[PDB]
């Protein structure tokens, strides 16, 4: 057909280049990566069921490089153009996260690949927030922010050319893809020289730290780059030793044998200077578990809400031991047995033909049902890994405004997970001659 490289390959290259750039900017991220590699190796050696799970699903091959980035943009035009940038790399907008409820003036989506085979090549995602200026109730401050943002140009001209070329021609060859990665990366580099005076920076920063982080800098620098660990409890035990003491409160469900959604915590990664005069860069670590169905999401939200009620306040470091204890107690009601998670329809799964099943594929007399094939060892299942982010604690005007700015509708992650599960069952049926 042509000599264009796969968008998935460009995404893997971009993720790797972002990681190297960020490590140069933020040395403690490199320290974290060394700790993640050690923890993940220990889990695989000590927990054969985890090793097997990751082999069945192919995640063992993607795990070591698996990351997400987080960025913030300031204008609708920036969001729409960044969607085009990410589309070069096979990344589509999935989900919608509105923090206007929680008092933070942003709403967001995550750009990611959508199909398990693409995700296998690279599961890189970029959580992308758009600052909302209407929620600023000091008119002169809103005007200042709008004027500063209006005239900045966060994309290099060469990046924009290669985005347009990709769209018109249907892809990029290896040399143009390499140029694209380098040009795109410039958008996300740290720049110490602010675009505002110290006075302006002060007024923006007291309105909300996030407003200054967006408006005062030349572009959308990396807010964090998060590697994936197989055991966030283990990494937390190793992180004080390395000078990145994390928040004791871990976001997400408590420890489980069969994790759900994700768990995450944060740490201070670097004190930076801003020139017109200091600002912190924070890091993050995450552990990714099973994607939940609508039913599972409803149960999750209910138990998390009950934990917060029992806490009597806001989860903070001062109450961390008590919070974590209440979280475990309340989440006892979420089944922690994979068979029940499947039978009760709480999580999405992938199904695989086993060696035993394949060897029996020409037999009559085999079990006539999916459960019967599982029971006889012909089909094996594992949870489908969650690719998205924790929901905002909980009509459509905000999502509609976001989608108008984005230039398309966000994809429904639950529909995408259902499709992954279905494709696995179809592939298993073909492999087993059913
Ligand atoms: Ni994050």
């Amino acid at each position: 057909a042509n000599d264009f490289v796969s968008p998935d390959s460009i995404r893997a290259q971009f993720s790797a280049a972002m990681s190297l750039m960020y490590k140069q900017e933020v040395p403690l991220y490199g320290t974290l990566l060394e700790l993640v590699s050690e923890i993940n190796q220990q889990v695989m050696a000590q927990q054969p069921e985890v090793a097997e799970a990751l082999r069945w699903t192919g995640e063992i091959e993607r795990l070591d490089q698996e990351r997400h980035g987080a960025i913030r943009v300031g204008t609708a035009e920036e969001l729409a153009t960044i969607a085009r940038l990410f589309a070069v790399m096979g990344m589509q907008p999935v989900g919608y996260y509105d923090l206007s409820s929680a008092g933070v003036p942003v709403h967001s989506t995550a750009f990611r690949a959508v199909h398990e085979q693409s995700l296998h090549v690279s599961p890189f995602r970029v959580f992308t927030s758009l600052l909302r200026l209407e929620l600023i109730d000091n008119p002169q401050l809103r005007e200042l922010a709008q004027s500063i943002l209006a005239k900045r140009q966060i994309f290099t001209s060469r990046a924009l050319e290669l985005i347009a070329q990709c769209e018109r021609e249907g892809g990029l060859d290896a040399a143009d893809a390499e140029t694209f990665v380098q040009e795109a990366l410039h958008t996300f580099r740290w720049h110490q020289d602010a675009t505002v005076t110290a006075e302006q920076y002060q007024q923006l920063h007291d309105q909300h730290r996030l407003i200054a982080d967006v408006v005062a800098f030349k572009g959308p620098h990396i807010n964090h780059l998060t590697p994936r660990t197989l055991d966030i409890d283990a990494i937390q035990l190793g992180m004080p030793a390395k000078g990145i003491p994390p928040k004791a409160v871990v976001e997400g469900p408590p420890t489980r044998r069969h994790p759900i959604l994700l768990r995450q915590t944060s740490f201070k990664a670097l004190q930076e200077t801003v020139a017109f005069s200091h600002t912190a860069r924070f890091g993050e670590i995450e552990q990714r578990g099973a994607a939940l169905t609508p039913k599972g999401r409803q149960l999750y939200d209910k138990l998390l809400d009950a934990t917060r009620v029992a806490l009597g306040g806001a989860p903070a470091e001062a109450n961390a031991e008590r919070y974590m204890a209440l979280l475990q107690a309340n989440f006892a009601e979420f089944p922690d047995d994979l068979a029940q998670m499947r039978e009760q329809g709480l999580a999405y799964f992938r199904y695989f033909a086993t060696e035993k099943g394949l060897a029996a594929r020409d037999q009559e007399g085999r079990p006539t049902t999916l459960q019967g094939l599982i029971d006889a060892g012909h089909v094996h299942f594992e949870a489908l890994v969650y690719e998205d982010f924790l929901p905002v604690s909980a009509s459509n005007a905000n999502r509609e405004a976001f989608e108008a700015a984005l230039g398309l509708q966000v994809q429904d992650e639950l529909a995408l997970y259902a499709q992954s599960e279905r494709r696995s069952l179809q592939a298993c049926a073909q492999a087993l001659n059913l």
